[PDB]
């Protein structure tokens, strides 16, 4: 088992950035996926772990990371057969500051509304990396994004 965690970037607008894994990642690249994840450091907290992977792979400032889905447990295979197991709790937080990409990391991106990911997700979950369609289809996560769609002023 590793440890991981997988965070839901929002504007204060209450749009959701979506990205795309660049071709160059060992596992899933070229795949659109939910705003950031990534791997705690030994004696790192997930929250300063998000903190820290949203500044390297998009270059932006977050508000404090909300904890979503706790218990978010997956194992995975990606298309050449590469395996992941992992504990990867989930978070959502609201960027402060304006992206700056990291080509190594992420080749794409998109600024859209949750109720048409969440439908996309829904229709053609083979079209996005398999953790996002399993954190978004989770009932008690899904409500916890929908909070965070309103708009902050």
């Amino acid at each position: 088992l590793h440890l991981a965690f997988s965070s839901w970037l929002f504007n204060a607008k209450g749009q959701l950035l979506v990205t795309r894994r660049a071709l160059s990642k060992k596992a899933w690249p070229g795949v659109w996926t939910n705003s950031v994840c990534g791997h705690p450091q030994l004696g790192e907290s997930n929250e300063d772990a998000v903190i820290r992977r949203c500044r390297y792979e998009l270059g932006v400032e977050i508000t404090p990371p909300e904890s979503i889905y706790p218990d978010f447990r997956y194992r995975a295979t990606d298309p050449s057969g590469i395996v992941e197991n992992e504990v990867c709790p989930v978070f959502a937080a609201r960027t402060t500051s304006a992206l700056q990409i990291n080509d190594d990391e992420v080749m794409d991106y998109q600024w859209c509304d949750l109720a048409d990911v969440l439908h996309g997700i829904d229709a053609t979950p083979w079209a996005f990396s398999p953790w996002m369609v399993m954190q978004a289809t989770n009932r008690e996560a899904r409500k916890r994004l929908s909070a965070f769609t309103q708009l902050k002023l």
